[PDB]
């Protein structure tokens, strides 16, 4: 397991034009496009990303292409952000990869504000990190994702995607 298929798995992939759970416009792996309720908005925003008039359709080829995108953005925001960074390097690698997807799903700003776990993550008290994780919209409004990532920071391991 990695980044890459553990997103593919939360994320799902969709070739045309979805709505979120949030109700916004996207395409392929969660790649958002647009928060505008505008369609016409967003095929302007998908056309833009991809480089061509897609229609609202994009092969499987160019979805991931946005994935592998959007992987390398949601890293290098991590390690461009103060309060992140930080932790992030205080990580073992499947814990970071809970990172990355927090952070791709909610960006790097919404992550950056779980102040309160980040330093239990960083003192390694994982249990508290993952109960006070739980208070949080997100786990209220994904709750089946945020408890499979919430499950792998707490314990380090990758069970909750087998
Ligand atoms: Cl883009
Ligand atoms: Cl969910
Ligand atoms: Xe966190």
């Amino acid at each position: 397991m990695n980044i890459f298929e553990m997103l593919r798995i939360d994320e799902g992939l969709r070739l045309k034009i979805y709505k979120d759970t949030e109700g916004y416009y996207t395409i392929g792996i969660g790649h958002l496009l647009t928060k505008s309720p505008s369609l016409n908005a967003a095929k302007s925003e998908l056309d833009k990303a991809i480089g061509r008039n897609t229609n609202g359709v994009i092969t499987k080829d160019e979805a991931e292409k946005l994935f592998n995108q959007d992987v390398d953005a949601a890293v290098r925001g991590i390690l461009r952000n103060a309060k992140l960074k930080p932790v992030y390097d205080s990580l073992d690698a499947v814990r970071r990869a809970a990172l990355i997807n927090m952070v791709f799903q909610m960006g790097e700003t919404g992550v950056a504000g779980f102040t309160n776990s980040l330093r239990m993550a960083q003192q390694k008290r994982w249990d508290e990190a993952a109960v006070n994780l739980a208070k949080s919209r997100w786990y209220n409004q994904t709750p089946n994702r945020a408890k499979r990532v919430i499950t792998t920071f707490r314990t380090g391991t990758w069970d909750a995607y087998k």
